[PDB]
């Protein structure tokens, strides 16, 4: 059966998904299709099967109820970053998210159009109050820990009771099972001097920018990295700051050397409490991060696919989607008004005679179809290789959206008694390849029940970002170089890092990686987060101009994807699709 969610191993941007895109991007090979007969006609052709491209098709059909719509997508599954991973453990299914993790502060951030999409799909945000088992890990006495590595700190050491508040936090602050900073930092494998300095950072904040007005402070915190701020203004040693190096890897796709100090201040990082800075923004920082389908935001993609192509799965609503069986052979049936064609790379888009000719490549062979309208919902940096009408200024704009690589790894564990024995549900590793390691969010929804028994299997989620810290690289270059590091890495080398890290962190409490790991799925997102304007390297006014230029409509071709908003969130993918549809 054709069913990508059950596949393990090397996933995300799997082999087969990207070779045609690279012939265009790397070798500059062109696949012209204007010499081939038009095979199919549509009202709308959408390039890209992620949340944006599915939303584009969904709102377009809301406006044109009878529309015929083709969605071309080059992965072997729909959803883009929002993928569903599966494990089989002990006779039951254990679900995980391939990428797009949760709905980010949705009561604060979700536009009225996005809320409308969710309601029409039957997603009720308030349901997650009971679905997300918020007190599960805390009520077991579990806390978050930090893992220091031998190479950077002299010794391997796991220190728990971390009180560090996070930006997107699913744990109520009262339930951290955490210790005081003095007690927590006291266990850090650092010289006594370093420890006192870190403790003082918390116990005795000072105006490390005294003499500058508030405006000069805000300017300086914009053009100074967080790591430099701690080195030059707080005075921490080069060994102390390493503790902070990877904290921002997941939420920003880069480390503390590329994190603007002002952005660290907004994310709740330590060091600013006595600066006199001003403090809406806090309605978002404080919303609980509980809006998590058991396969992450893949549920959004799956709800949209079922709503657009009802033959694919039965059901309606957020409860039954979780375990709905999707028939991939029904996604692309002829005559059917909405068709989703996977394993196809769009290669050519061209306005003509009031419609859009679109070429794509599938199993090595070229095809040509027509639509009345086209929405580019692919990676914006791909659009110039496809869209033949672009001015050279607009193609250059689109090229500047250099996305960030990230690797979301799912690991099936035979049991989690080593986690229980160490009192932990989540680890931060300041310098290791994997900077976030955790037992998965405990969510019960539909017929799916989150794993509860420490003797029985559970899924672990861990994040690996191929940063090059402290090299003097701007953000775009760290993103490119990170992708080149991922390209040189086999699956065998990706697995060694997974097993080496789990062994060093969990080994002491009896972990054996060969014996205890019963599954690995690596979601390799070489092209992950959209670029976002970074005040350490970019100018706000030039970047905004470039952004709007890049998403400008071209005839009957509109530009969607979260890339168009320079904003890597599912609600931007939705809002940019909505803008694309209203334009046509
Ligand atoms: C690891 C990770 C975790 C995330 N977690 C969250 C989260 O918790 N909350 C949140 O709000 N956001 C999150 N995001 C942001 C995420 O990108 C969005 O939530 C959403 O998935 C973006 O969807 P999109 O449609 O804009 O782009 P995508 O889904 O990335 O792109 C659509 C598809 O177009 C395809 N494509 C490219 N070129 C072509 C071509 N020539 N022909 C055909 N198809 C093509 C791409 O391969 C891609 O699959 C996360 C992102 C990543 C990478
Ligand atoms: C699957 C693993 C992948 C790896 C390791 C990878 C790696 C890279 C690297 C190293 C580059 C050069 C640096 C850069 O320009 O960003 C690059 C460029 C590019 N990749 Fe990927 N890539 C992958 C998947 C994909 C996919 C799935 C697509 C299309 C959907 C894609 C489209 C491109 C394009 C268009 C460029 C050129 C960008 C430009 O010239 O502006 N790649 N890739």
């Amino acid at each position: 059966r054709y069913y990508p969610p059950a596949l393990t191993g090397l996933r995300g941007s799997h082999p087969g998904a990207f070779e045609v895109a690279h012939q265009m991007g790397w070798e500059k090979k062109t696949f012209d299709v204007d010499h081939l007969p038009i095979e199919e006609e549509y009202d709308l052709v959408v390039v890209g099967g992620g949340i944006s491209g599915l939303a584009a098709a969904w709102f377009y059909r809301e406006r044109h109820p009878a529309a015929r719509i083709l969605v071309i997508e080059n992965h072997d599954d729909f959803g883009g970053h929002a993928k569903r991973n599966e494990f089989q453990a002990g006779g039951r299914t254990i679900l995980g998210y391939g990428g797009s993790e949760s709905l980010q502060s949705p009561n604060a951030l979700y536009s009225e159009d996005a809320k409308h999409l969710l309601k029409r799909l039957g997603v009720e945000l308030k349901r997650f109050e009971t679905a997300f088992d918020t007190d599960f890990y805390p009520g077991l006495g579990l806390s978050r820990a930090v893992f220091f590595d031998k190479a950077s700190f002299g010794v391997d050491k796991l220190v728990s009771g971390d009180p560090t508040p996070m930006v997107a936090d699913e744990v109520p602050r009262d339930r951290l099972n955490a210790r005081s900073w003095r007690a927590f930092i006291g266990d850090f494998p650092l010289s006594r001097e370093d420890r006192e300095a870190l403790i003082a950072l918390y116990e005795s904040p000072r105006d490390y920018l005294a003499g500058k007005s508030v405006e000069e402070k805000e300017t300086y915190l914009a053009k100074t990295s967080y790591r430099d701020y701690l080195l030059k203004n707080v005075g921490l040693s080069e060994t102390s700051v390493k503790y902070f190096q990877g904290r921002s890897n997941d939420f920003s796709a880069l480390g503390a050397d590329a994190l603007p100090a002002a952005d660290a201040y907004a994310a709740g990082f330590p060091g600013f409490d006595a600066l006199g800075l001003p403090q809406e923004a806090q309605a978002e920082m404080d919303e609980p991060y509980i809006y998590h389908f058991p396969d992450g935001n893949a549920s959004l993609a799956r709800l949209m696919v079922r709503d657009l192509i009802p033959a694919v799965a039965p059901g309606r609503g957020m409860e039954d989607i979780v375990m709905a069986r999707f028939d991939y052979s029904k996604l692309d049936l002829a005559g059917h008004p909405v068709r989703l064609r996977l394993n196809s790379t769009a290669v050519s888009v061209r306005n003509r005679a009031g419609g859009v000719d679109v070429g794509y490549s599938r199993a090595g062979r070229l095809h040509r179809v027509r639509g009345k309208h086209c929405v580019m919902a692919c990676y914006n940096m791909m659009v110039p290789y496809l869209l033949r009408d672009l001015s050279e200024e607009q193609a250059h704009a689109l090229s500047q959206n250099v996305k960030f690589p990230l690797v979301y790894t799912k690991v099936l564990l035979r049991n989690w008694q080593a986690w229980k024995t160490l009192g932990i549900h989540e680890i931060y590793a300041p310098t290791l390849p994997y900077s976030r390691i955790k037992l998965d969010f405990p969510v019960d929804l539909g017929s799916y029940r989150h794993p509860r028994d420490p003797r029985q299997p559970i899924g672990v989620h861990m994040v690996y970002v191929p940063t090059t810290p402290n090299a003097g690289m701007d953000a775009r270059t760290q993103a490119r170089v990170g992708r080149s590091k991922l390209y040189a890495m086999s699956f065998e080398q990706l697995e060694k890092d997974i097993r080496d890290q789990l062994q060093a962190m969990l080994g002491p409490a009896g972990f054996d990686h060969r014996r205890d790991i019963t599954g690995i799925t690596v979601n390799r997102w070489s092209h992950g987060y959209s670029y976002f304007m970074n005040t350490l390297y970019d100018d706000e006014a030039e970047s905004e101009a470039l952004m709007e230029l890049a998403r400008s409509k071209v005839g009957n071709v509109a530009i969607a994807n979260s890339d168009a908003a320079w904003d890597a969130y599912a609600h931007a993918a939705i809002d940019q699709a909505v803008r694309a549809v209203r334009e046509l």
